[PDB]
């Protein structure tokens, strides 16, 4: 079996990408944010406290002749930006663009915190770290990758996302038409329940590339490209008024600035991240001064590969025994 699902960027400044996922019979459709980076399937519900709830659409177990309930289950789960969410936990038929899966963990919300309230766009996350993270107690749940992969093609998800448009999610094949020349794959660690790989170094704009290692992991759920403060100082030494502010919490530069772009390594092979998906728009409505996608991760505690760099790239996520990262130019 296969899937093929188009995700969308939620506003214009591509913050986060929803996919629309089934649920339920009949089908209930939500919009879920996939996250390479957790393991929790969970959903703002009819069990979500009302005043927590601004125009989401909410699952409703009740109407769903499949939903059973976990008897004694719960779920608490805390993000990297401090957002979180809590409930209790369902099985239920959970199908994303034509793959199906039959008691598939569906954790309903009885909590969640104001970003999420505020953030009428998503209707939840879908996990697609390794499950080993998945916040379920008493007895941890599987993900919607996990339950798939036995009865996928081949044991892999691709993320192509798209700059300020949309793109696509596949499951179970790799669409090789989706990218040009070749993926070249790369280990992964699961020792800390993600796709944790380690880059062969970077470069700035048409600087010599710089030979070096870093870990990191490939976060769809994470907006932004995270990496050590000494690359990070690296890259906005080349742009004109650039400088980190502490008050506004990272690197801002002039908004009429000329971006150079930024190339990590994978294995032997670049993926050069154009200027222009490393702007993410005035700091404020109407400030002359903008922020930059490119931020550091000290402080993180791990170095994150998110949208802003994976969107420049085709992304293979291979759930093979050994797990392998792919990577290719598109």
């Amino acid at each position: 079996s296969t899937g093929s699902a188009t995700t969308t960027p939620i506003d214009s400044l591509d913050d986060a990408y929803i996919t629309p996922v089934q649920i339920g019979t009949p089908a209930q459709t939500l919009n879920l944010d996939f996250d390479t980076g957790s393991s929790d399937l969970w959903v703002f519900s009819s069990e979500t406290t009302a005043s927590e709830v601004d125009g989401q659409t909410i699952y409703t177990p009740s109407k769903s002749t499949t939903a059973k309930l976990l008897s004694g289950a719960t779920w608490s789960i805390s993000y990297g930006d401090g957002s979180s969410s809590s409930g209790d936990v369902y099985t239920d038929t959970v199908s994303v663009g034509g793959l199906t899966v039959t008691g598939q963990a569906v954790e309903s919300a009885k909590k969640v915190s104001s970003s999420f309230t505020e953030d009428s766009t998503i209707d939840g996350l879908l996990g697609l770290a390794f499950s080993t993270l998945n916040t379920v107690s008493p007895t941890q749940q599987k993900t919607f990758f996990d339950n798939a992969k036995a009865s996928l093609d081949s044991p892999v998800f691709t993320a192509d996302l798209g700059y300020h448009a949309p793109g696509t999610y596949n499951f179970g094949f790799i669409d090789t038409t989706a990218y040009t020349g070749s993926i070249t794959y790369t280990a992964v660690s699961t020792k800390q329940g993600f796709w944790e790989w380690t880059s062969t170094g970077y470069a700035v704009g048409s600087g010599t590339f710089k030979s070096t290692s870093i870990d990191g992991i490939a976060d769809t759920g994470t907006t932004l490209l995270y990496l050590p403060a000494t690359v990070v100082s690296a890259y906005w030494a080349q742009v004109s008024g650039a400088k980190s502010s502490s008050s506004v919490g990272g690197y801002v530069f002039p908004c009429s600035a000329t971006l150079p772009s930024f190339t990590f390594g994978v294995g032997s092979a670049r993926i050069v991240i154009p200027g222009d998906y490393i702007d993410f728009g005035p700091i404020s409505t109407g400030s002359s001064s903008c922020f930059g996608g490119i931020q550091s991760s000290a402080g993180i505690g791990i170095n994150i590969f998110g949208d802003v760099a994976l969107k420049a790239a085709f992304v293979v996520f291979n759930g093979a025994t050994t797990p392998t990262l792919g990577f290719a130019s598109k």
